[PDB]
């Protein structure tokens, strides 16, 4: 059937084995940790995404993701978290698995493509909101992202927003200053993540496109200030002598930052104001955690709090299987196993007598 039959196609370097319900397989992306396809469905009549990860037990790092991915994947189920149509492998053992395929639903565009665009208050308040949700959504399953970014997010036609991944040539500019001076950190690490999104929305700009981390956090001291004694003081002593090291900033209002002139034209009298982006972009990038908005907050912003939905914003938390994802260490053969399991687990959730 198309269900159960493969074939190969080849996508640039890399050989695509899927079912044959998967039709028409054109490259969308990517890199680092794999390619994905658009494709036709033709027992679901639409099209979907599909992702090879290429050997994702070959490292602990790789293993440790692809795990996260699959688990996180299947047991949520929220309008602005990217949803698991089908995971398969082609491979027919342990000892020969290779490859692990995912298939999403497919989205039009992609955030970055979005942010490009000249977008109104409406439709900026709106994608904001939805990441905020799918933040939050994941926070409740004690799940903490530090690695959001624009490239990460797709949007529908619509306007409706999903996450595609869940946490940390790769692209470091929205990580927060917890990640990048390696600190502690806590849920509202991704609202770093959100307001960096938000400032690039409004000015067409990455706001810290470092080449590096030091060169990242060069540009955060230099347009947000130097940060206060109080924050220095949290900072382990092996890194502290770097950060007070560095020539003192005075940084700039956010007056300064994201004047009336970045904000949509002929917008004075919208329903929502700039005056009230900014305010919010003021309390999200602020360098000490512990003085940054949390995201329960941020969704009662007055920028933010239009769209407020309960069932979207107050979901059921998602249920990850019991102690499925814990701290443990694993060999690569141990995180193999792991994955073959979760694959075979999705079949094993399938077949049926009747
Ligand atoms: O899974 C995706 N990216 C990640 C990934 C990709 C590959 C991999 F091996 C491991 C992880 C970070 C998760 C991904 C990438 C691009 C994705 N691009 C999509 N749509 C395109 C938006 C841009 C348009 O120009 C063409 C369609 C789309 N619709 C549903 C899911 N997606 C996409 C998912």
């Amino acid at each position: 059937s198309l269900d159960n039959n493969f074939y190969s196609v080849e996508i640039g370097d890399s050989t695509f084995t899927v079912l044959k319900r998967y039709q028409n397989l054109k490259p969308i992306g990517s890199g680092a940790q794999g390619i994905v396809c658009a494709a036709y469905d033709a027992i679901l009549e639409r099209n979907v995404a599909i992702k090879k990860l290429s050997r994702p037990f070959q490292n602990q790092t790789h293993a440790k993701r692809a795990y996260r991915e699959l688990v996180l994947m299947k047991c949520v189920n929220h309008k602005n978290i990217i949803g698991l149509l089908n995971v398969f492998t082609p491979q027919k053992s342990l000892e020969e698995f290779q490859d692990v395929y995912i298939v999403m639903e497919l989205m039009d565009a992609n955030l970055c493509q979005v942010i490009q665009m000249e977008l109104d208050h409406e439709r900026m308040s709106y994608l904001l909101y939805q990441m905020l949700c799918g933040i939050k959504h994941l926070h409740s399953a004690g799940i903490i992202h530090r690695d959001l970014k624009p490239s990460n997010i797709v949007v529908k036609s619509d306007c409706t927003l999903k996450i595609l991944d869940f946490g940390l040539v790769v692209t470091r500019y929205y990580r927060a200053p917890e990640v990048i001076l390696g600190m502690g950190y806590k849920e509202n690490v991704d609202l770093w993540s959100v307001g960096c999104i938000m400032g690039e929305m409004v000015c067409h700009k990455i706001l810290f496109p470092g080449r590096d981390y030091i060169d990242q956090w060069n540009k955060v001291i230099e347009q947000l200030g130097t940060p206060c004694p109080e924050f220095m003081k949290k900072l382990q002593p092996t890194v502290r002598t770097y950060v007070e090291n560095r020539p003192k900033y005075a940084g700039y209002s956010f007056e300064k930052l994201f004047p009336d002139v970045l904000f949509p034209a002929d917008s004075e009298h919208n329903k929502l104001k700039a005056s009230q982006a900014r305010d919010l972009l003021s309390k999200m990038l602020v360098i000490d955690a512990s003085k940054r908005i949390s995201v329960d907050e941020a969704l009662q912003h007055p920028y933010i709090n239009v769209w407020y939905d309960p069932s979207e914003a107050e979901a059921p938390p998602p249920k990850i299987p019991d102690k499925q994802l814990d701290e443990r260490e694993h060999t690569i053969e141990e995180w193999k196993e792991l994955i073959y399991k979760e694959v075979m687990d999705w079949r094993k959730g399938i077949i049926t007598i009747t």
